[PDB]
């Protein structure tokens, strides 16, 4: 059963700004490593240490496929990659540091949208 039209152009919205947000200074787009994880064969020691593997890809598949039925679902995913990448890159780290800020940005573009 779809979602009210309204909520899955919310979602793709919300996404769509997490995803091409840019660094002020450096002006990248941090996202950018978080958008499709690498494979169980190319990082193996990644699918073992992170229970729930998720990016961005797979985030917008969902939104295409109504499996989130509100934003607090889409939310979830969201607050999940980033803490996977909380998890297994080091605190201080670049990576780690771009996952607190792309969490913001969520928070942030969701009050927005709202």
């Amino acid at each position: 059963s779809p979602n009210p039209p309204n909520l899955t152009k919310k979602m793709k919205k919300i996404v769509d700004a997490v995803i091409k947000y840019k660094d002020s200074s450096s002006g990248r787009q941090l996202s950018e490593v978080f958008i499709q994880l690498p494979s169980r064969k190319e990082l193996p020691e990644y699918y073992e240490l992170i229970r729930k593997p998720v990016d961005f890809k797979k985030i917008k598949e969902r939104i295409r496929n109504h499996k989130y039925r509100s934003l607090n679902d889409l939310e979830k995913d969201v607050m999940l990659l980033c803490q996977n990448a909380q998890t297994f890159n080091l605190e201080g780290s670049l990576i780690y540091e771009d996952s607190i800020v792309l969490q913001s940005v969520f928070t942030s573009v969701r009050q927005k949208i709202e």
